[PDB]
């Protein structure tokens, strides 16, 4: 909350006008009047492909292969238009014109006048039209071109050319998974894809309020809090204005400061007793405080600005490991408040290809790992940069934020010009997101000499984040238990991930009624057009096999052959991704202290697609996320392999110690394995008890009870392949898992 | 001395107007002359708060709480304006404006015209105002707006804020301390505070005249000093021109060397004989020879530029100890002409808080360094750039300068532009001072990845000084013999200082009448209003204790309680800050050769102010000046203590060996504890004996004699608290030092 003297949203309808980009690109208003275009209503925030699909105009990418018809389109220019009253501005007071979000590359004109060229997707654009606006009616129109064009006006480096990532997007600062992924469709797409604001703001006026947590006393309830304060202020209200400090919660007062403000940027630094630490999931209380600036008049008491957070006090360390394996990714563990946390939780991909929807999933899309009980999310470098909504949520259930820079798999330039628009960048997400208690971590998501990476990034959070770790950067798929994954030696896995069919519901939206099946013309394996599109096929390439191939493998492996059944084939597919996400989350906890972390990929889908998410676009939960719910408890008993049996655990990932009992039984026939209490001590595996080897194929399971609960777990046991409707009914009697 | 074609001085009267700087800056003369202000007379070089003063509109600030009500100025605008008679310029010369120093922000115009924009105060601004001067009379305008508003131009980094350097001062190239320190007012100011001059310069000119000295060989009497010319040279006046060198000494010619010009930049390298080397006081003589080189035309003699000034042949080497405490703060230790020289010296502070006034004081202030024997001087970082003339005094009297660049305790930006700033300023004071002998140490006054220090400053001194060092950087203040200091492991010490009231007559002239005495309403230990303020309160603020506080402890410590008197309290406090500083350095010359220097805080005051200096503002010279006088002898006899008693030495620092008698008897007895003669082997200590020890309090005298001449020092024995009647009585019947 930044209470300005006034805030006037310029959101709701547009008026759209769109044109193929002639060979020099429209840049002024009279040019874009005079082109031959089509003119149609918009929504602001939005994207232009929606506004085009409300006039009828394109059909529902998200169908078959629709999303291929937007081609086209990624060559055109958009012409953003429509009239504001303008606000009432006194004298001394400064009008701002704010746009959350421009896609791309846009000439913004006020009243025929320019005010502003925008060329960063990812940040906000803050204009100051106080001398352009007019009394009653006023213009505003923006002028974007095309995206893909303006690469051209760059030569690429020999290794930014033939990355995974575009070469269109090596050179400009968009999303790189907008021009296509593995996991993200191409939808290049434009607009104002976030909230376009006026704001009136006083000669006196807060900039920047820094909240920094110096140091935290749990145990005594205390904490060390500083505000770096800078502020707008004219030489005569010196010594005639005062800021207004307040730190509360639920309302009751927990400390009030007022200082006299004899320079524009000052640092308190705030003692607190009675307050408690913020903790992520199962090591303790998110606990926030509202944290409120404000100036004001010591002879009128006019306030002229004030500025209110949530806080929490909390501090992050990143220990890493120099002795075994030194240097390499992986090998370290997070320190919170002066406790080593072991991570457990998801990449967060885009919320949707079209990105002005993104704020509408924000809430159910973090709902789904408060019921994962992930305690952090690594913001993948492909995606755009969250806004501060997401971060309140992660905030306020204790889920901690690795942010990592938006760039994808390839090398960029060394140059002056794309390092000085990447300082503009980092600056401005830094001092957007440097407030908020779960952010822990920014990755530059990155051969130790790359400028970009190694000084570009690194210059800025020296600059203007010291209180956070920087990190430069951060058989296979075939059978889950192969020693590619038991035998990997990294303490922190960061992407790890398994196929799986999408639920039936999911199938039946997304293709056309003849494309459902994935067989063409009936034979297994062979996967039709459409299907070869939703493995995300970024362009339109006519081809057999590649991505989808692996999910008919992986169901090979494991049961022997591919149903032709489609729901048997979904049951196999889901059975096989649960299995081997399962079974890679209790490896990692069943070998603590020396595994530190692991960060799964993925928990939700960003478009209607084929991937390895455990949840699609619409919601549908594939089986990985009820196997994986069972293994993210605070206290979890789980089973291991071991060289002459089975290896009975309990993880711990919280500060207390449990006590329990355990019990295993062989599903199928009903013996009982063991049977006995253990001890859980706070934030460590304890092992139970060593399980006698098990005689062929089957399934045990476990039973545990801690403080008068129930929690369920299981373990197959046996070398593949197994036969499908034997797991099934393993499963079923189990009495976990519906099917 | 550069002999241009002609040299025409612009000081004097000016008219000065003005006003509170409105939210637009003025900018412009028609500004300017329209904004309503207030019109004085004003001199040139000055400052606005001299002039102001003299038209009666502002009391005196040096008087008891006066420097506060200059606060309203701050917010501020200065307008200087003269006329002037433009000097004859024929074709091809150029007419440059110079200023010595703007203060600060300023557009200057000349006939209406915008000939420059400065923003730095610390160094010289030139314009080339050839093309713009008309014949008759010609107008100078100056119009300098608030430097503490420009400071919200710029967005701060986190550790820019908080710091005792003001926030203020982080992002503006200025004199740290003007706006305040603890030994410094708060004393923004503004104003031409350094000569303004108009230049006429041939075609043919001396750009820069660069003297490097390659080796010196003192016993021999030889020496190789390299001259690196730029000159602006046409190319009709190449192979027409000779440079002409001469060097000489008290008029007697040592060498004259002629070349003809055949290209604008040139190397020299005179190989000289019977010319004596340069060296700091105690060490040898500082022998300066007079280097002359001038651009002569072959044919008609003309003589188109001269540049003259006085060299010294010496080579400087900073030898780091990486052996005991490897890159520790002080592990090192000057060679000069290849000799380990030991250092003793002051800390270089403001001159005056309106540095308009500093050259006035400087020959002074540099007598004071002369009677006091130091061989060094560090310029502290939080002062201006001291002027030529300074430098000229370091020369002729055998006193090495260590220049820190103007830099407070603060952490600076990392980005572009002010790196750009600062190579502005650092390339300019570089070359200006590079040809100095005294000069022999840039530092950078500041973990170790500053772009600041690390980069833009090492850079500099990479291109333009090679032959010089450059360092990146450089209980407590309770009984001074307190394991702080004792145990302190650094070989040479910068900064160490104890706290002295001024004398009597400077107490009388600083406060009022009624707020001499210090003991507010009687009471001991409580300060008045004004003495709170001549502590150094940067801000009007009403509290108890603080600074202020440090007097009356050290007063306690030593002497029991603070005498009410307030003539005792002055000798109190002017006894303990002698016997602090004398201890300190006699303890540092007494553990050579492991300890390599000693800079102590400091020789004067540059404002009248309460403070740890040993002579004040007006010339006050402290207890202390004397005490440290006989402790900086070039052969010193002094004690230090034992494990089981006190250890007579002797310390030379000199390339000399010296014979003496010396005599050590207990004062208050007469007793006769030691007496024999000497050896003092040429730079280094000598141990001449272990004294027994002395039975409870009292003091020692030491006498002894050297080549005919008798020197002086003492010992005070026990431990404290001591009578401080006694005390004086010894002081008294030591029959050194007046009471």
């Amino acid at each position: 909350s930044h209470m300005f003297v006034s805030e006037q949203s310029l959101n709701g309808r547009w008026t759209l006008k769109f044109f193929p980009q002639p060979a020099v690109p429209v840049m002024t208003i009279e040019g874009a009047e005079a082109a031959n275009g089509i003119v149609v209503d918009a929504v602001v925030p939005g994207n232009v492909e929606i506004d085009m699909e409300a006039a009828g105009l394109v059909e529902d990418p998200m169908v078959g292969n629709n999303i291929y018809k937007l081609r086209p389109y990624e060559g055109y220019q958009w012409y953003y238009s429509r009239t504001f009253a303008a606000p009432v501005v006194t004298e001394g007071q400064r009008l701002v014109l704010h746009f959350g979000g421009i896609d791309t590359f846009a000439e913004v004109y006020v009243n025929g006048i320019k005010v502003g060229s925008a060329d960063n997707m990812l940040i906000e654009h803050d204009y100051d039209i106080t001398s352009v606006v007019k009394e009653g009616e006023n213009r505003l129109d923006v002028i974007i071109r095309s995206s893909v064009m303006e690469a051209q006006n760059h030569f690429l480096g020999t290794l930014s050319i033939g990355n995974f990532s575009n070469e269109e997007s090596a050179p400009v600062r968009r999303a790189p998974s907008t021009y296509g992924w593995d996991i993200m469709p191409r939808l290049v797409s434009a607009g104002l894809w976030r909230d376009v604001t006026l704001r009136v703001e006083n000669p006196v006026t807060i900039v920047d309020a820094n909240w920094v947590t110096l140091s935290v006393n749990p145990k005594a309830r205390e904490a060390s809090e500083s505000l770096y304060l800078q502020t707008r202020l004219p030489f005569e209200m010196h010594d005639k204005v005062k800021a207004v400090i307040t730190i509360s919660r639920d309302g009751r007062q927990i400390l009030r400061k007022e200082a006299l403000m004899r320079k524009f940027a000052n640092l308190f630094t705030l003692n607190l007793s009675g307050v408690d630490a913020w903790w992520p999931r199962g090591y303790g209380e998110p606990a926030l405080y509202t944290a409120e600036v404000s100036l004001v008049d010591v002879t009128s008491g006019k306030i002229y600005d004030t500025k209110t957070s949530k806080i929490g006090f909390r501090t992050v360390k990143l220990e890493l490991d120099e002795v075994n394996l030194p240097g390499q990714p992986g090998q370290f563990q997070f320190i919170i408040n002066g406790e080593p946390v072991f991570a457990k939780g998801t990449n967060w991909v885009p919320l949707d290809a079209l990105h002005s929807r993104d704020a509408s999933h924000v809430e159910e899309a973090v709902q789904l790992m408060v019921e994962m009980n992930c305690n952090i999310v690594r913001c993948w470098g492909g995606n755009v940069y969250e806004d501060t909504h997401f971060f309140e949520l992660c905030d306020k259930y204790g889920i901690m934020v690795w942010q990592d820079f938006a760039m994808g798999c390839g090398n960029y330039s060394q140059r002056d010009n794309f390092a000085a628009a990447l300082e503009k960048e980092a600056i401005s997400v830094v001092v957007k997101l440097r407030n908020h208690p779960s952010l822990i971590l920014w990755s530059g998501n990155n051969p130790n000499n790359d400028r970009v990476s190694r000084q570009v990034l690194s210059r800025v959070i020296y600059e203007f984040d010291p209180t956070r770790p920087y990190l430069p950067s951060s058989g296979p798929r075939g059978y889950y238990k192969d020693p590619f994954y038991t035998e990997n030696p990294s303490q922190f896995v960061s992407e790890i991930g398994y196929h799986g069919c999408p639920n039936r519901e999911t199938l039946e939206r997304m293709f056309s009624p003849d494309s459902v099946n994935p067989w063409q013309n009936g034979v297994v394996g062979m996967w039709n057009d459409e299907w070869q599109t939703k493995a995300n096929r970024i362009y339109d390439d006519k081809f057999q096999g590649g991505r989808n191939d692996l999910m008919t493998n992986q169901v090979r492996i494991i049961f022997g052959e591919v149903p032709a059944d489609l729901d048997d084939f979904i049951f196999a597919s889901q059975s096989v991704q649960a299995e081997a996400m399962k079974f890679f989350v209790e490896l990692w906890r069943g070998r603590r202290p020396y595994r530190t972390g692991i960060i799964w990929w993925n928990i939700r889908d960003g478009w209607p697609l084929l991937s390895d998410a455990i949840s699609d676009y619409w919601g549908g939960k594939k089986q990985a996320f009820y196997y994986m719910q069972n293994v993210h408890h605070d206290v979890c008993c789980l089973i291991n392999p071991a060289a002459n049996g089975y290896m009975l655990k309990v993880d711990n990932n919280t500060l207390k110690d449990f006590e329990g009992v355990v019990e295993v039984k062989d599903v199928a026939s009903g013996k009982q394995v063991f049977k006995g209490k253990f001890v859980s001590k706070a934030n460590q595996m304890s092992e139970i008890a060593t399980l006698p080897m098990q005689k062929g194929q089957g399934m045990l399971v476990i039973s545990y009870r801690i403080e008068g609960n129930e929690y369920f777990n299981h373990y197959l046991y046996g070398e593949p392949p197994y036969k499908l409707d034997q797991y099934r009914k393993w499963v079923k009697k189990c009495g976990i898992y519906e099917l």
